[PDB]
Protein backbone atom coordinates (compact mmCIF):
# COMPACT_ATOMS: atom_id res chain seq x y z
CA UNK A 1 0.00 0.00 0.00
CA UNK A 2 1.67 2.85 -0.95
CA UNK A 3 1.59 6.61 -0.61
CA UNK A 4 2.72 9.60 2.11
CA UNK A 5 1.86 9.64 5.64
CA UNK A 6 0.36 12.64 8.04
CA UNK A 7 2.55 13.96 10.75
CA UNK A 8 3.35 11.50 13.65
CA UNK A 9 7.60 14.39 16.30
CA UNK A 10 5.41 17.66 16.99
CA UNK A 11 7.72 20.83 17.98
CA UNK A 12 10.98 18.92 16.30
CA UNK A 13 13.01 20.76 14.12
CA UNK A 14 14.99 20.74 10.93
CA UNK A 15 17.86 22.34 9.29
CA UNK A 16 18.47 21.94 5.18
CA UNK A 17 22.11 21.58 4.71
CA UNK A 18 24.03 22.58 1.99
CA UNK A 19 27.60 23.03 0.71
CA UNK A 20 27.51 25.93 -1.60
CA UNK A 21 24.50 24.79 -4.08
CA UNK A 22 25.10 21.30 -2.69
CA UNK A 23 22.56 19.53 -0.39
CA UNK A 24 24.07 17.60 2.43
CA UNK A 25 20.92 16.40 3.89
CA UNK A 26 18.82 17.20 6.59
CA UNK A 27 19.08 17.25 10.01
CA UNK A 28 15.88 17.02 12.62
CA UNK A 29 16.32 17.53 15.94
CA UNK A 30 14.32 17.36 19.47
CA UNK A 31 14.19 20.08 21.71
CA UNK A 32 13.74 19.24 25.17
CA UNK A 33 10.53 21.64 26.12
CA UNK A 34 10.05 19.86 29.45
CA UNK A 35 13.52 20.27 30.96
CA UNK A 36 14.83 23.57 29.36
CA UNK A 37 11.45 25.75 28.05
CA UNK A 38 13.31 28.69 27.44
CA UNK A 39 16.32 27.43 25.77
CA UNK A 40 14.15 25.04 23.23
CA UNK A 41 11.43 28.03 22.61
CA UNK A 42 15.02 30.66 21.67
CA UNK A 43 16.14 27.88 19.12
CA UNK A 44 12.72 26.65 17.80
CA UNK A 45 11.86 30.25 17.33
CA UNK A 46 15.17 31.06 15.19
CA UNK A 47 14.40 27.95 13.24
CA UNK A 48 10.76 29.59 12.05
CA UNK A 49 11.94 33.62 11.61
CA UNK A 50 12.57 34.60 8.59
CA UNK A 51 15.98 35.15 6.89
CA UNK A 52 17.96 37.74 8.74
CA UNK A 53 15.96 37.38 11.91
CA UNK A 54 17.04 33.73 12.62
CA UNK A 55 19.29 30.69 10.88
CA UNK A 56 17.80 30.49 7.93
CA UNK A 57 20.32 31.47 5.36
CA UNK A 58 22.88 31.31 8.18
CA UNK A 59 26.38 29.24 8.45
CA UNK A 60 28.71 26.73 10.62
CA UNK A 61 31.21 28.94 10.69
CA UNK A 62 33.14 26.59 12.87
CA UNK A 63 33.82 23.06 12.39
CA UNK A 64 36.01 21.30 14.29
CA UNK A 65 36.18 17.32 13.01
CA UNK A 66 36.20 15.05 16.39
CA UNK A 67 34.69 17.70 18.63
CA UNK A 68 32.09 19.56 17.26
CA UNK A 69 30.07 21.57 14.67
CA UNK A 70 28.86 25.22 15.56
CA UNK A 71 26.10 28.17 14.02
CA UNK A 72 23.74 30.31 14.74
CA UNK A 73 25.84 33.58 14.46
CA UNK A 74 23.18 34.84 11.76
CA UNK A 75 24.01 38.38 12.21
CA UNK A 76 28.06 38.14 11.67
CA UNK A 77 28.62 34.99 10.79
CA UNK A 78 31.98 34.49 12.37
CA UNK A 79 30.94 34.17 16.20
CA UNK A 80 31.01 37.11 17.05
CA UNK A 81 27.11 37.94 17.08
CA UNK A 82 23.72 36.40 17.05
CA UNK A 83 20.54 37.64 19.27
CA UNK A 84 18.74 35.88 21.10
CA UNK A 85 14.39 36.48 20.22
CA UNK A 86 14.71 37.91 24.02
CA UNK A 87 16.65 40.10 22.82
CA UNK A 88 20.01 39.92 24.57
CA UNK A 89 22.18 37.25 26.61
CA UNK A 90 19.93 35.06 28.67
CA UNK A 91 20.90 32.88 31.68
CA UNK A 92 21.71 29.43 31.97
CA UNK A 93 17.97 27.88 32.49
CA UNK A 94 19.54 24.62 33.96
CA UNK A 95 21.96 22.02 33.29
CA UNK A 96 19.99 18.76 33.86
CA UNK A 97 20.97 17.11 30.56
CA UNK A 98 24.50 16.25 29.76
CA UNK A 99 26.98 16.41 26.76
CA UNK A 100 26.72 12.50 26.94
CA UNK A 101 26.99 11.55 23.25
CA UNK A 102 27.36 12.49 19.30
CA UNK A 103 24.15 14.48 17.97
CA UNK A 104 23.88 16.57 21.55
CA UNK A 105 22.52 20.41 20.92
CA UNK A 106 23.75 22.64 23.48
CA UNK A 107 24.51 26.17 23.57
CA UNK A 108 27.45 28.18 22.65
CA UNK A 109 28.32 31.31 25.01
CA UNK A 110 31.35 33.46 25.97
CA UNK A 111 31.01 32.48 30.01
CA UNK A 112 28.02 32.08 32.22
CA UNK A 113 24.79 33.49 31.45
CA UNK A 114 25.88 34.69 27.83
CA UNK A 115 23.10 32.61 25.87
CA UNK A 116 21.94 34.61 22.94
CA UNK A 117 21.43 32.36 19.24
CA UNK A 118 24.82 30.41 18.49
CA UNK A 119 24.52 26.80 19.24
CA UNK A 120 26.53 23.65 18.47
CA UNK A 121 26.55 20.06 17.86
CA UNK A 122 28.54 17.39 18.95
CA UNK A 123 30.44 14.68 16.55
CA UNK A 124 31.27 12.77 20.14
CA UNK A 125 30.39 12.45 24.16
CA UNK A 126 32.46 15.71 25.55
CA UNK A 127 32.07 15.61 29.41
CA UNK A 128 34.43 18.59 30.08
CA UNK A 129 31.48 21.15 28.68
CA UNK A 130 28.64 19.72 31.11
CA UNK A 131 27.89 22.59 33.51
CA UNK A 132 29.11 25.13 31.15
CA UNK A 133 27.02 24.96 27.98
CA UNK A 134 23.31 24.26 28.37
CA UNK A 135 22.04 21.32 26.70
CA UNK A 136 18.50 21.25 25.07
CA UNK A 137 18.22 18.63 22.13
CA UNK A 138 19.28 15.84 20.31
CA UNK A 139 20.01 14.83 16.82
CA UNK A 140 17.06 12.15 16.16
CA UNK A 141 17.32 11.75 12.10
CA UNK A 142 20.17 12.89 10.12
CA UNK A 143 23.42 12.47 12.48
CA UNK A 144 25.10 11.35 9.55
CA UNK A 145 24.40 14.74 8.13
CA UNK A 146 26.48 16.06 10.93
CA UNK A 147 29.04 14.44 9.68
CA UNK A 148 29.50 15.49 6.52
CA UNK A 149 29.85 19.17 7.62
CA UNK A 150 32.61 18.15 9.59
CA UNK A 151 34.45 17.00 6.61
CA UNK A 152 34.63 21.17 5.70
CA UNK A 153 36.57 21.52 8.60
CA UNK A 154 39.87 21.88 10.38
CA UNK A 155 41.74 21.77 13.88
CA UNK A 156 41.44 25.07 14.13
CA UNK A 157 37.49 25.18 13.37
CA UNK A 158 38.15 27.83 9.80
CA UNK A 159 35.51 26.07 7.21
CA UNK A 160 37.32 24.89 3.88
CA UNK A 161 37.99 27.76 1.15
CA UNK A 162 35.89 28.30 -1.22
CA UNK A 163 32.99 26.62 1.18
CA UNK A 164 29.89 28.07 2.96
CA UNK A 165 28.17 25.00 4.66
CA UNK A 166 24.70 27.57 5.13
CA UNK A 167 21.39 26.01 6.76
CA UNK A 168 19.26 26.85 3.06
CA UNK A 169 15.86 26.47 5.17
CA UNK A 170 14.47 25.04 8.35
CA UNK A 171 11.66 25.30 10.64
CA UNK A 172 9.30 23.24 12.48
CA UNK A 173 7.63 20.10 11.46
CA UNK A 174 3.85 20.66 11.37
Amino acid sequence: TQGPGSMAASGNVYFDVYANEESLGRIVMKLEDDIVPKTAKNFRTLCERPKGEGYKGSTFHRIIPGFMVQGGDYTAHNGTGGRSIYGEKFPDENFELKHTKEGILSMANCGAHTNGSQFFITLGKTQWLDEKHVVFGEVVEGMDVVHKIAKYGSESGQVKKGYRIEIRDCGVLG
